């Protein structure tokens, strides 16, 4: 396999500003802030994840593993790592996705979300996953909650917490016993802890169903324990009301038992691109037809998105 010559930038703490707290937890804390590289007339909006405890070796190995993965894949439609900071508590510096997770977005703006946006998001998530397949990366946790909103027009995959790089000449990843989201997993992942690009496709299909339902929960009210049996008996998620047969047939194909009978992300890109050219022909939706405050700072002249920084 090819040498992985990704670059990992180490950042000084003095060259970023934590402005606000987006979220906290036992994992750590995620700040909103600005990164000003010393000597460059540039200010980069960032999300900064800092560990709560500096003394957990397991937490430090996992955070660096996440950094390794993200640095090894740099692209649009993938949330970008800018660097890490090796302070008392390790910090990941990431590109700020101001509008949160797509799952929250469709739930808060269902009434104002049209077919054009829904299909473009589907195209974008496909381009992202097709890039990850090129990098021999298997995401293992694709879900509407793990796609974030840069702008309403532009979404990006993230939470590479469970993402695993495939070894050279290997097409499957055999995982150990661990907490994993059953409702988004392919049947072979559930029964045999097997993950591939094609199991990623299964999850893509569930992700699209979340979007097409405006944020509903798959198999709501059903224990994850009987999911395996439901899938084996041939059940699948139902057709969402706005979805023409054309769209739903794509989703269904994603949920075949034979992983090689599921589409490839390249084909999902093409097919959703076609539908994005005439969106109201494929989704029937009722009624279809400078932000310095965001950064809580006044001087925004030299602001540059990470997607333009190198
Ligand atoms: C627990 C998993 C998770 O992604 N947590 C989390 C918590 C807080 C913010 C973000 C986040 C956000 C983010 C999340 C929520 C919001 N909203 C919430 C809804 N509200 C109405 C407006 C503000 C805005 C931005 N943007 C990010 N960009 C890059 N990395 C991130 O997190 C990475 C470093 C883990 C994040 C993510």
């Amino acid at each position: 396999e090819a040498p992985n010559q990704a670059l990992l930038r180490i950042l000084k703490e003095t060259e970023f500003k934590k402005i606000k707290v987006l979220g906290s937890g036992a994992f750590g804390t995620v700040y909103k802030g600005l990164w000003i590289p010393e000597g460059e007339k540039v200010k980069i909006p960032v999300a900064i994840k800092e560990l709560r405890e500096a003394t957990s070796p397991k937490a430090n190995k996992e955070i660096l593993d996440e950094a390794y993965v993200m640095a090894s894949v740099d692209n649009p439609h993938v949330c970008r790592l800018l660097g890490i900071c090796l302070t008392s508590t390790v910090q990941l510096i990431m590109q700020l996705m101001p509008f949160g997770s797509l799952l929250d977005y469709v739930r808060e703006h269902k009434d104002n979300i049209g077919s054009q946006y829904l299909l473009n998001w589907c195209v974008q998530i496909a381009k992202g996953m097709n890039y990850l397949e090129d990098r021999r990366l298997v995401h293992r946790d694709l879900a509407a909650r793990n796609v974030l909103v840069k702008t309403p027009q532009h979404v990006k995959i993230t939470d590479f917490g469970l993402a695993k790089l495939l070894g050279a000449a290997a097409a499957e990843y055999h995982a150990e016993g661990g907490k994993v989201p059953i409702k988004w997993m392919a049947l072979e992942s559930i029964l045999h802890r097997i993950y591939t690009h094609q199991s990623d496709v299964w999850s893509y299909g569930v992700t699209v169903w979340e979007l097409m339902t405006f944020g509903s929960k798959p198999y709501d009210g059903i224990p994850a324990s009987e999911i395996s049996s439901i899938l084996e008996k041939g059940e699948r998620l139902p057709q969402p009301p706005i979805c023409t047969i054309d769209v739903y047939m794509i989703m269904v194909k994603c949920w075949m038992i034979d992983a090689d009978s599921r589409p490839k992300f390249r084909e999902l890109i093409i097919e959703f691109s076609k539908m994005a050219r005439d969106p109201q022909r494929y989704l029937v939706i009722q009624g279809d037809e400078f932000y310095r405050a965001l950064m809580d700072e006044e001087d925004m002249d030299d602001v540059v998105d990470a997607d333009e920084y190198l």
